[PDB]
DNA sequence: ACAGGATGTATATATGTGACACGTGCCTGGAGACTAGGGAGTAATCCCCTTGGCGGTTAAAACGCGGGGGACAGCGCGTACGTGCGTTTAAGCGGTGCTAGAGCTGTCTACGACCAATTGAGCGGCCTCGGCACCGGGATTCTCCAG
């Protein structure tokens, strides 16, 4: 199956985005002070 | 699971009350030469309305879910409509036998169109109050259980 045809991944859904990528990072460096974090975005479908 | 007993077709035939054929005539297309007016072919103006859609919030759909009271099936019975039979009513299918009134023809005005003016409705274009539209009471009115 894997070897005939290829699917997105649809799992890990950074992959194509590196400003979900640098947020990873930001989040990830910011949880161990704890503080908590407001994410604002317009695009009612991007807070997805 | 039959058979009298009816009713319904199917096929054939013939001559006479309607379908076709043929000649005529004569009103009506057809053909032709002018004269607009009408409509087409562009060229300008003014609108409205889609542009692509988005993400906030609302009303309207849309969905869940009980349940109740109407949609049907069952059963019955009790008229009432068809079925058939005898009568008789009166319509049909031909006739005779007037004259009322279509249908027409002609004649001739009163009537319609034109026809250039003329003007006075009328229609558009703003303005400005009343009049419905929606609201917020409270008081009569229904609807639903409850005895």
């Amino acid at each position: 199956c894997n070897m005939r045809t290829q699917f997105p991944d649809l799992r890990l859904i950074q992959y194509d985005c590196g400003k979900l990528q640098t947020l990873a990072v930001l989040l990830r460096q910011l949880k161990a002070e704890g503080h908590r974090v407001l994410i604002f975005t317009q695009m009612t479908r991007m807070l997805d």
